């Protein structure tokens, strides 16, 4: 039974962030979503993450506390996956510590320039972002600047 | 049935690469090295990757000809994994023409340095890197320059 | 009517800024150094630029607020200029929200090296920076110091 | 009156160039692309790019033999204009010897994995990269292969 | 008389740092760490480094304050020494500034991954990089954390 | 006894080379610049090189074979000096099979941009770069060119 883990804080998840979840889920057998405690709080990111992958049984969005190693370990999962230095300094350490290992994806060109933060700055300056962000996020985006 | 392929000229195999196929086979149902058309030839090559893998029984060495992503396809597998931008190229060159995803995996630290012609013009200086490659390769490289 | 601008916080304004500004005003029609909204007020930031670019006829300072892409349009501009992969997200991001283009230029290699912040840090701890900022900065760097 | 050299060796050029062609036209009054003396000889490439650019009526193609900064000094144009730190070590070395100045512009997201060389490389081995390449390049291209 | 300084926080020192200091050691007659002014205080600081460098005949360890090229001067020394674009910006202005150079030395491999942020917050969740520390902060880690 | 090795190809020398000749000398009781078996032969290398560092008494110019870390060695001197992830690869397998260190020091700004290639490329079209070589090469270039 093979699984991965993408962890991230998802303040909000992505476009970016959705396609990196649907090849993880085409890849493995389970996959899980661990939202890692900003403008939305908890639930909000994990409604929002859960609303934006219906289409995907083989994910679960769940809450993550701590080492992500730990979380994947205990959940039994076998990886963590990512979309992309930084990120290779940890996945040594975390290779190091816990035996996990690390798979990074490339971002598909059309998100390659979004990220969560930069979302954020230009959608509360009048900025339209919803090209680059599911449509739960944009409906939450809307009604928090409105 | 998950199945990752692991595309390169392998010449020679080095420890570095044996890693990220101990770490692919270890996430993926079947694994299958493609030795993608120098100082070995061809059946050396495949030799000494047999001889390093023997311990990983989920996967399999096979010359491959022409796009990778052919190659991925024919043999029903899902996707190429690679040891680390122009990887990112090909990833998303890969991906535009025929779907097929790419799971780059960080090497580990003390096989960091180690490349395929550093080895070999090292070796044939009369430097010792029978650390950083497997014994199969190390007995044939011996043997090649005396 | 071709048209640049040249967007930052200045604080302090450097010999690198100026030498990109130069650059744009020997290339566009017209060129506006957009100051966006620490350690010199949003007034001295101003007279520092216009002190340091009386020799530039084409070249007008303003004060900034919101997207830098709004700037641009707004004032008729054509394009963004600015010295030299988080410039890369940016750009992308403002080719995607307003169609407006992003021209990059490489430092003068003399200024490689200035940064406002790092100019400042050693400003303060009594390096000699003077080299590398314009008179009218050196002045009231000088003068805020003592 | 301002003006753009966009050089390469354009065999064949993409819309990654093309894109380029499209926003220094939109910035400088005139435009060159400079093709500098392979798959296609100097003809097809001046007609290829030559097709793809009808409706640039500010862009000029011409051949360029010697150093780029000669061919914009002797063309009266103000600059050199193309898509994107090798090019930084060319664009200074450029600026030192003739104070030519090169402004880049980032690749649009859809085009940031196509070059001349993968194209090729791609093409010849039976992909499909035709969503890459202008028309007149897809045209000569499948007749050369076919 | 030859002589190098490698300054930095030091909080805490790690593994990294002290190969740092040996391969220092070896090439010049005086190394001077320089602990530059947080979850150890200075003068933890300083015993772990002392603690862990007793091997080292030839290194003195001194609290800095201020410019570290004015520490690297007022001392006679005649270089900085540190393991590794940013510190490019940093050696540039320092050689700019008090005409004091800087030698980079590539980590060991076994530590390309460990930083002192990164052990701390690995450590105050509960992870085991007692490894790539000192004996001298590992006790003193235990002991903070119990 | 401290003594660096400069090892490269010299062809030929430039200033940015000298540079790093210089800084290297004002460190180490001794330098070797290691001309590592083009455009000039062997000979003009050493004559160049010898002629453009009479002020560095403590510095010697030799031709080297083999591996540079037996050359390191042989000589008895103590780490590798050169200017600036290649190098990072060849320093840290140097380190691997010799245990000899390497040193990297940031190049001058202004010689940032000058590479042998470049220079050679640019002097055969008929460019000046004269202010990026010494006077020994600048004379033999004019010499092989006329
Ligand atoms: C990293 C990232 C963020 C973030 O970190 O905020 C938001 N989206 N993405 C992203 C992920 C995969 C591909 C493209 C973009
Ligand atoms: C890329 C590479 C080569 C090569 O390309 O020649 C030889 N070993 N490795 C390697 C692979 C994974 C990790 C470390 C090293
Ligand atoms: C980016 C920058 C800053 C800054 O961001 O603080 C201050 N100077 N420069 C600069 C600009 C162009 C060339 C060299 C330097
Ligand atoms: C650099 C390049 C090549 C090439 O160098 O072969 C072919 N297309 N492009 C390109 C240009 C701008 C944007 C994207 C791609
Ligand atoms: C930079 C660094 C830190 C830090 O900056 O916190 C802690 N260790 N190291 C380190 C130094 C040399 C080699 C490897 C690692
Ligand atoms: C690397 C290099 C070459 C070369 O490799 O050809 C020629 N000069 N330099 C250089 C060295 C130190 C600083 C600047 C430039």
């Amino acid at each position: 039974m093979t699984g991965a883990v993408c962890p991230g804080s998802f303040d909000p998840v992505t476009l970016g962030h959705v396609d990196i979840f649907e090849r993880a889920a085409a890849q493995f057998d389970e996959v899980v979503v661990a939202i890692l405690v900003g403008m939305f709080d908890l639930d909000e990111r994990i409604a929002m993450v859960k609303e934006s992958t219906t289409h995907l049984p083989n994910l679960r969005v769940q809450v993550g506390h701590g080492l992500v190693v730990d979380f994947v370990r205990s959940c039994g999962m076998t990886a963590i996956v990512k979309g992309l230095e930084y990120e290779l300094q940890m996945a040594q350490m975390n290779k190091h510590i816990a035996g996990v290992d690390t798979f990074f994806v490339a971002t598909a060109p059309r998100y390659s320039f979004v990220s969560s933060s930069l979302a954020k700055e230009v959608a509360m300056l009048g900025g339209d972002v919803s090209e680059l962000l599911p449509e739960p996020v944009n409906r939450r985006l809307r009604d928090r600047l409105n």
